[PDB]
């Protein structure tokens, strides 16, 4: 077969019910996924390949970065309810990564602001129940499937996108490569 249960995917041994369609799992001190999100753009070539329409979910995880990783989970929840992860995506990214700036949570805050999302909304989304709910929804979404490294990619809750053996000498046919695997897995019955 040209996708092989194994190779380029695996089946979970649990699936999960209910699931999102296309679930992404990262960490803003995951190197990978700093290469996923900010030179392969993989989620956004992901969605160009699926029909319009189709739910991508994108969740932070706690599991790197300690203290810090954690508020960053919360963050994400805050990102996820204000609208906004198109503007504080690439300033996170950077401040954990490029220019390691972000130490705290006020620096977390910061670059929301920064961003045009006024202090006064961040601060009441940062305490709302509301997002402690999806901080909730995305620790669980993880459990579901015994999360233990980012990036990942799960497809209908029954399938694990596997790039580690694909083809990355060129990177636009690698990211062709995985969005046509997500294509094919969102298609089987």
């Amino acid at each position: 077969a040209q996708y092989e249960d194994g190779k380029q995917y695996t089946t979970l041994e649990k699936p999960v019910a209910g699931a999102p369609q296309v679930l992404e799992f990262f960490s803003f001190f995951c190197p990978h996924c700093y290469q996923f999100e900010e030179v392969l753009h993989i989620s956004d070539n992901v969605k160009k390949k699926l029909p319009e329409g189709v739910k991508m979910t994108k969740y932070h995880v706690n599991f790197m970065g300690g203290d810090l990783g954690k508020d960053l989970t919360q963050a994400w929840a805050v990102a996820m309810a204000l609208g906004v992860e198109d503007k504080v995506t690439v300033p996170l990214f950077e401040g954990v990564q490029k220019t390691q700036t972000i130490r705290s949570a006020s620096d977390i805050r910061d670059v929301f602001i920064n961003a045009g999302i006024k202090g006064e909304e961040y601060d009441a989304a940062w305490n709302s129940f509301v997002v402690k709910s999806l901080v909730a929804q995305q620790e669980k979404a993880a459990a579901d499937v015994q999360l233990r490294g980012v990036p990942a990619m799960f497809v209908n809750g029954k399938y694990q996108l596997n790039p580690q053996g694909m083809d990355t000498s060129n990177m636009d046919v690698f990211v062709q490569q995985y969005a046509d695997t997500v294509k094919y897995l969102s298609e089987k019955k």
